[PDB]
């Protein structure tokens, strides 16, 4: 009940695929982890508490400058990919994200701005709850579903391409 645990549960879904990975030489392992931990403190956040409220904004604002990361270079992986189909696939994906990070911003400073309103109903409180968990999951997923597209990707390069990724295996767990 302190922290909640659909939002950790989400940040473990993602902690567990960026961790199959290293970060060295792979920008978007790294940034992806950040959103794994970044996330996982939000789950703590999101119960507000004196000097929460300006956390909660800003480790949305993270997660947002994190997934913008993750979005300019699997943009970046799928232009060069040869295979169409993955290209096509890794380039909806990216494309999604930005959207998905903004909403998670305003919902973020909603539910911190309510914090620091004590009036506010229980009702009203868990259904800012809510929809900050439904983002996260979506989130999530979406960048997880991003990490395996653009590995899938990376097989197939263009030899003229003037940037690669360095997709090399450790044994993933949870935070
Ligand atoms: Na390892």
């Amino acid at each position: 009940q302190p922290v909640n645990q659909p939002i950790l549960a989400a940040a473990q879904s993602l902690h567990w695929e960026a961790t199959k990975w290293s970060s060295k030489g792979n920008d978007i392992i790294a940034a992806a982890k950040r959103m794994a931990l970044l996330m996982a403190e939000m789950s703590r956040l999101v119960r507000g508490g004196s000097g929460t409220k300006r956390a909660l904004i800003q480790c949305a604002k993270d997660i947002a400058k994190a997934s913008d990361e993750v979005t300019r270079l699997a943009k970046e992986v799928a232009k060069q990919c040869t295979d169409k189909r993955i290209r096509t696939n890794l380039l909806q994906v990216c494309e999604r994200i930005p959207t998905i990070s903004t909403q998670l911003k305003i919902l973020s400073t909603v539910k911190a701005t309510m914090l620091g309103r004590t009036n506010i109903s229980d009702e009203e409180s868990e259904q800012a709850t809510e929809m900050l968990v439904h983002n996260a999951q979506n989130l999530m997923q979406s960048v997880k579903e991003t990490v395996r597209e653009a590995e899938a990707a990376s097989i197939k390069i263009r030899t003229d391409a003037g940037f690669t990724l360095r997709w090399v295996r450790k044994t993933p767990w949870y935070q």
